[PDB]
């Protein structure tokens, strides 16, 4: 009934525990000691941190508890506006955004992304076939270039080209930073010159396509001919540049944050590595994969899940009670009392997940249904889920795919395991060699 | 532009393509190569079929389309007169028993029918406690008796006896018999006795009940008292008799049918059958069940809507385009042109309920307001939808609940699927056997 609380520093409560550059690991060593529930304080706020499956799926229950704006997502808000990712259930344009892009984000929405997926992936490739002997592969700076250039492709059919350049295009410059100073607030001058450069750039485009009158393959496209089937109306200009300016915040570190953790563990794990790349061989027996085949890697899709498992990128999600409740019968909550749930925590639940929880062991994703629900949550709950996890995992298993088919890889530095914590998780400073199979690409 | 349609044979046109008694399970198959449309056609007729969430949510446009009579409704509409169900929206009588009858149909109005549906709910348990060890349980079989006495008991305050019979009553061997005979239609002298029956049986009891003043708590009461609030006319006794008839032929085996069809997805999905009996018991905590219990039962009811997704029991509807329009703005259609809403097809559609979709999963309708508007549609649409929704989801939720809660099931047979279609959609041949859990009543 009482619920356990870390160290307190008087009135500074529980805050200077999250003073760190690893909040979330913080938290994860506190939730060790402590168990599946504790309390947290910080001056004006309270919050309590969920990790077995046991409350978390009570928490995911839509009818008693809904998302959270957490003070991360309302810095997020001040160049996500009301895009999907910073808006309140309740509010209008979450609504009416949800309705007109949930089937552009599909699976069968994926078959018309796929090609400009795999434009930007050959380039990945292609970049990494053309290093000389003497060079190395920074992973997760290249993971991030494939990203961001795939959903500006896919998002709005523009160019970063990213593989051209050391130093990104302006936007990815002004976004980066931005989200950074928004992480670091938990600067003025550059925060609103940032914010300037996002709107213009994708105002301009969303101007140029209204002129041009083409349709494309893009979300932007959808957007600009979608229709609320509830109200009627479409989307306006300001809301689909938050949407675009969204897609792109909330996607891009944690699907480059995915691939790198893959790639780690497989590096790691020379026997799944190899099962991985021969599943590869075996399925893209093409130059350039198909949509199907992508469909077809179920091992490397397992791989993914199981790395996703362990380090879930986006790996916190805030809750509010809908109305006082009791929490598993002995946590009384009021109506608007905060839940986090600590996804990399309830991943290690030995109830669900057997005693070798720290193992990287993708087979234990051989049979899905086997998987109680809300077991497995990186990407969130219900109806505030993530709208791109199909996107997310259809660019991971078709890139992952494509990384297995073409190169033999080698961990030349014996590299230790970093997590760099920003919104998103990803393993700093991973650098591997790749060794070309020369296979036609 | 040019609409997709199968291969025609010379004058024999599509027909080749369905020599099947089991013309739905076909046209899912043809949906499933050409797509959200096609049309067919055979000898004597055109048809347009409707597959997809996008397009149906068009067709169910009251403004632009409205329910059309098909050849079956025609046909059934000799016995059911201009009853609800067989007559036009235009028809006069269509408009004032749809007005009268609405506020009796309502969720509170089903407070008003529970006690005799418990009455026939207990008929069918005890018959199955009162079975011997080596017997089985007949599953269609019996709860089309249970729906038929439910019915006739609430629809007119009349015992057919159902569970004291071999031989249905007579009203019912008629009934049974006029419906088959109009479907086959798609004797003569056979037909016009059921129909007098029919009528005779009826129009008793209908005199009966003006003749001595009695007042009951059945529908019939009910379309003797009410008078329509927008003419100010009452029914006539003769229309009064088509709408009792009507209720018996549209409730009795969708009704029935989803009762057999959620069984048979339980058996074959133990864990769910478990989760199911775990709430039966949790929750029907008194010898017989009460309005506010059944209420309760929200797993159940999410088990009954995931078999009307996979399985709906009138799982096709007609409509006419009203006027000169265009369908989704590709295909132009004149005024009277036919479309068919596939709707097992509509509830197998990816975009929205992902690819998964010949799975059972209750959990879908875990949150109700999040389905999309129109993408689940087993009760028809708008003003001419199923009139007996509430009555038939409060009868199956109270029946599935004490089967859950009084039993446990044995699939002795290993029964395989057999769809038999009609005018409606039954799992024939499905068999069982029940072990009592020895809780009395
Ligand atoms: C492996 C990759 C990804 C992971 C781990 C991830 C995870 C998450 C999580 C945990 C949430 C819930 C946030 C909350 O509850 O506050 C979320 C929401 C969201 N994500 Fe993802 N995401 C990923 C990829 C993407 C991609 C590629 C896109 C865009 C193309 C995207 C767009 C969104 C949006 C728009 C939301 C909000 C949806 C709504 O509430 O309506 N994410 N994501
Ligand atoms: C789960 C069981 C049920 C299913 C799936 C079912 C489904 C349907 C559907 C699809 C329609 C529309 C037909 C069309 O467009 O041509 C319909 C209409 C109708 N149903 Fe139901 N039905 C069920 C139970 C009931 C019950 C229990 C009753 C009677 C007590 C009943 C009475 C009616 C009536 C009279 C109509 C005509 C309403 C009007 O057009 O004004 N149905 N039903």
């Amino acid at each position: 009934k009482e619920m356990p609380q870390p160290k307190t520093f008087g009135e500074l409560k529980n805050l200077p525990l999250l003073n760190t550059d690893k909040p979330v690991q913080a938290l994860m060593k506190i939730a060790d000691e402590l168990g599946e529930i504790f309390k947290f304080e910080a001056p004006g706020r309270v919050t309590r941190y969920l990790s077995s499956q046991r409350l978390i799926k009570e928490a995911c229950d839509e009818s008693r508890f809904d998302k959270n704006l957490s003070q991360a997502l309302k810095f997020v808000r001040d160049f996500a506006g009301d895009g999907l990712f910073t808006s309140w259930t309740h509010e209008k344009n979450w609504k009416k955004a949800h309705n007109i892009l949930l089937p552009s984000f599909s699976q069968q929405a994926m078959k018309g992304y796929h090609a400009m997926m795999v434009d930007i992936a050959v380039q990945l490739v292609q970049k990494w076939e053309r290093l000389n002997a003497d060079e190395h592969i920074e992973v997760p700076e290249d993971m991030t270039r494939l990203t961001l250039d795939t959903i500006g492709l896919c998002g709005f059919n523009y160019r970063f080209n990213s593989f051209y350049r050391d130093q990104p295009h302006p936007f990815i410059t002004s976004m980066v930073r931005a989200l950074d100073e928004a992480m670091n607030k938990l600067n003025k001058r550059q925060f609103q010159e940032d914010i300037k450069v996002m709107n213009d750039l994708v105002d301009k485009i969303i101007a140029d396509r209204k002129a041009s009158g083409e349709q494309s393959d893009d979300l932007l496209t959808h957007m600009l001919n979608g229709k609320d089937p509830e109200t009627g109306e479409p989307l306006d200009d300001e809301n689909i540049r938050y949407q675009i300016i969204t897609f792109l915040i909330a996607g891009h570190e944690t699907t480059s944050g995915l691939l790198s953790f893959a790639l780690y563990f497989l590096v790691k794990n020379p026997h799944v590595l190899q099962k991985a790349a021969e599943e590869a061989a075996r399925v893209l027996v093409d130059p350039v994969p198909s949509y199907k085949q992508v469909k077809q890697l179920k091992y490397v899709g397992m791989v993914l899940n199981e790395a996703l498992r362990l380090w879930p990128t986006a790996p916190a999600f805030s809750l509010y009670a809908k109305e006082d409740t009791v929490l598993g019968g002995e946590y009384p909550l009021e109506k608007g009392d905060e839940l986090m749930v600590l996804i990399p925590q309830l991943h290690r639940d030995k109830t669900i997940w057997g005693d070798d929880v720290e193992e990287f062991r993708p087979e234990r994703f051989e049979n899905p249904s086997a998987i109680p629900q809300h077991a497995f949550k990186p990407h969130g709950n219900g109806q505030r889920a993530c709208i791109g996890q199909q996107f997310a995992l259809h660019e991971a298993t078709l890139v992952l795919g494509m990384m297995l088919k073409h190169f033999d890889f080698e961990d030349h530095t014996n590299y230790e395991l970093d997590i760099k914590e920003t919104l998103t998780l990803k393993p700093e400073g991973f650098v591997v060699k790749a060794k070309s199979k020369k296979i036609p690409l």
